[PDB]
């Protein structure tokens, strides 16, 4: 089982903190998004525009379950994995770190790709994403970490200390 599973909105820091957390613990980082693009050979943005969410979610879910079982390092899920009921059930019992972030900072971090965030009105879309998913992240989380006024190193240490 992963030493920690990272969840949160896009831009909350799953990929960044996961890497640094991994390097700290001395284990590998498995980023479900990355893993996906491999089992598919295609990019996530292309799977979205070619198969849609329901399909990306089933793939994601299959990767997540596998990772939860075979990966002992740090696991970082895709921003919306928690929307799949199967992913939420598979997480039960695991160490799940919920990286919290405000909508203002979150949107500014994701400035620069995300199929669900992209295009105009990212502030509105980001906020909608938060309203929808906030409840889900909180349900699966065993550890909530506020990343608003904490630089990466501080978030990593805050987590390391509570593991
Ligand atoms: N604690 C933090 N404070 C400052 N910037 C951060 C923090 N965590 C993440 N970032 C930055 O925010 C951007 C998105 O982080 P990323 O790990 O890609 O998010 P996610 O994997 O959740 O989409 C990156 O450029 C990263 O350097
Ligand atoms: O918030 C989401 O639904 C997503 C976030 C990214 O990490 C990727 O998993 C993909 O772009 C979907
Ligand atoms: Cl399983
Ligand atoms: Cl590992
Ligand atoms: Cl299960």
């Amino acid at each position: 089982a992963p030493k920690a599973v990272l969840v949160g909105l896009p831009g909350s820091g799953k990929s960044t903190i996961g890497r640094r957390l991994a390097k700290a613990l001395g284990v590998g980082l498995l980023d479900t998004d990355v893993a996906i693009e491999q089992r598919t050979g295609r990019s996530i943005a292309d799977i979205f525009a070619t198969d849609g969410e329901q399909e990306f979610r089933r793939i994601e879910e299959d990767v997540v379950r596998a990772a939860l079982a075979d990966h002992d390092g740090v696991l970082s899920l895709g921003g919306g994995a928690v929307t799949s009921p199967g992913v939420r059930a598979a997480l039960a019992g695991h160490t799940v770190v919920y990286l919290e972030i405000s909508a203002a900072e979150g949107v500014r971090r994701t400035g620069g790709v995300r199929p669900l965030l992209a295009g105009p009105d990212r502030a509105e879309k980001y906020r909608a994403l938060m309203a929808k998913r906030a409840p889900l992240y909180r349900r699966v989380a065993t550890m909530r970490v506020d990343t608003n006024r904490r630089n990466p190193g501080a978030v990593v240490r805050h987590i390391l200390s509570r593991l």
